[PDB]
């Protein structure tokens, strides 16, 4: 008869050590700072939330009055 065991070895990338180096961010995220940080330019909050990956982090730093840089092709 017919045959097809289909497992392939599973064994990803060696575990890396902390995945970071920009995250993926939606809209809603830029709005959700923006709005808890009217002082803040839209733009900028998009880049730390893409460092930071979390809206609540940027919140905190923005709070402490942390660096908040452009994002890339904004300079």
């Amino acid at each position: 008869g017919a045959m097809g065991p289909q497992g392939s070895t599973q064994n990803a990338l060696r575990r890396t050590g902390r995945v970071n180096g920009g995250h993926p961010v939606t809209t809603q995220m830029v709005e959700t700072v923006q709005n808890l940080a009217p002082n803040l330019h839209p733009e900028q909050i998009r880049y730390s939330l893409e460092n930071t990956g979390s809206v609540e982090e940027t919140v905190e730093r923005y709070l402490r009055g942390d660096e908040f840089s452009f994002p890339p092709g904004f300079e």
